[PDB]
């Protein structure tokens, strides 16, 4: 034991050993770090290279198709030696990924990086301690939505089965910027299709029309930044997302990326309403746990690592911080508390992956994000805030609940709407004169 010193690697920045790069500028910066599990020696040393062939092995435990970012596009400061910190038992080497012309669009990029030439008084235990990875994805025209590094962020729920998705289009800052950085199909149900013998994701009609109309209902939301999650909930019956047993939330998990992969969405929100107690004979099943909704997370995550897995911290929903020795900061990378509350993070997460307010848009409760509000989120740390079930009908109150706030989180303040849509139109109509 006092001699394994050993070693793994991940994004300095994030702490992640898996980490989304969103590009929305030329050049992207960061560190990646080393970390060793006991106190370094004298000749303590090591190197980090872009390792392709690890792409391969990635892409397999996955079941994804990354392309590798191209090598010519990345550099490591000091050609990858890393500078060994005695103190704080690590070492770290800068990183600039450069934009390039000609990727395919709305595409996943891979930089899988590796430890190399480490001295002899390291250890590493496997391959995925050896490695980090980059999931890089090119923002540069899809700006609309993004307000600035590190400013607060927006997180949306639309209650589709009353009002269209597209309305987030009526929300801008007076500098044009699009307020809401997330957005929620609120939601597709899990149900239990007796047929299989397990649970299965079951969509309304509402629900359904929005995904086969995707091109033109929800896709130009993606087009000018903003990320389109569906939303999952339970639904009257024994199947809900914090009763699916390991082997019920790998199927269910793998389902959810076919989801997301098939109309190209961008990940997922869990929410724990709903469910029956479950049959414990089936063993897609099993007891409701905090316990259980974590395995399904970090399922959904292992399926979709370049997607969001978010959760609504309500029910059994979310608590429980490791599955599988990993960490939830690598499978939740963003919690939603209910109205009038500040979420709150687990494991290793930090307050940027919670909301500071929720706001309840239809039925009133949550406060507003004033002037005073971004600030007192500001000064706390918090990453979003939250809104649920907007509609146009309801505009004049919601948009009352957004003054000030924009000016200090942003330096622009909401603008008032001029545009709205109806349900399953994609029609952009006057607001307010054509309601």
């Amino acid at each position: 034991g006092i001699y394994e010193n050993n070693a793994y690697l991940r994004d300095g920045k994030s702490n992640l050993v898996s980490k989304v790069v969103e590009l929305h500028g030329e050049t992207y910066a960061t560190t990646v770090k080393m970390g060793l599990s006991k106190t370094p020696n004298t000749a303590t040393s090591a190197k980090v290279k872009i390792d392709a062939a690890y792409l391969e092995t990635y892409n397999k435990a996955h079941n994804t198709d990354f392309a590798l970012y191209p090598q010519d596009l990345v550099t490591f400061a000091n050609e990858g030696i890393l500078t060994v910190n005695a103190n704080t038992k690590s070492a770290e080497v800068e990183m600039t990924i450069r934009a390039g012309e000609g990727l395919q669009e709305d595409k996943t990029y891979a930089i899988p990086v590796a430890i190399s030439d480490q001295s002899s008084d390291i250890t590493i235990k496997d391959e995925d301690a050896k490695h980090c990875i980059y999931l890089v994805k090119d923002m540069r025209n899809a700006g609309d939505a993004y307000k600035g590094e590190g400013v607060m962020q927006g997180y949306l729920f639309f209650e589709v089965n009353d009002v269209n998705p597209l309305n987030t289009l009526s929300f801008q800052l007076e500098n044009g910027k699009l307020l809401w950085d997330v957005v929620v199909l609120f939601a597709a149900n899990i149900n239990y299709d007796a047929e299989a013998g397990r649970p299965r994701v079951q969509c309304n009609p509402n629900v359904q029309y929005l995904l086969d109309n995707n091109e033109t209902l929800l896709q130009p939301l993606r087009r000018r930044g903003v990320k389109v999650l569906l939303g999952l909930l339970g639904n009257h019956d024994i199947t809900g997302l914090a009763q699916l047993s390991e082997q019920g939330a790998k199927d269910f998990a793998r389902e959810v990326a076919q989801y997301c992969k098939a109309y190209n969405l961008d990940g997922v929100n869990y929410d724990d309403e709903y469910s029956n107690s479950p049959d414990l004979s089936n063993p897609s099943l099993t007891n409701p746990s905090t316990a259980a909704a974590a395995r399904l997370c970090y399922e959904t995550k292992q399926a979709m690592p370049d997607k969001l897995v978010t959760v609504f911290d309500w029910g059994q929903m979310y608590g429980v911080a490791t599955v599988d020795g990993v960490d939830a900061k690598e499978w939740i990378d963003i919690v939603v508390a209910n109205y009038g509350s500040a979420a709150y993070p687990i494991g290793q997460m930090t307050k940027k992956q919670c909301s500071g307010i929720s706001m309840e848009f239809n039925l009133g409760g949550g406060g507003s994000l004033s002037a005073s509000k971004a600030q007192s989120m500001i000064d706390g740390g918090y990453g979003w805030f939250m809104g649920f079930a907007p509609s146009p009908a309801k505009y004049g109150s919601v948009f009352s609940r957004l003054q000030g706030g924009g000016e200090v989180l942003y330096g622009s303040n909401v603008a008032a709407p001029t545009i709205f849509y109806k349900k399953n139109d994609p029609t952009p109509y006057k607001y307010p004169d054509d309601l």
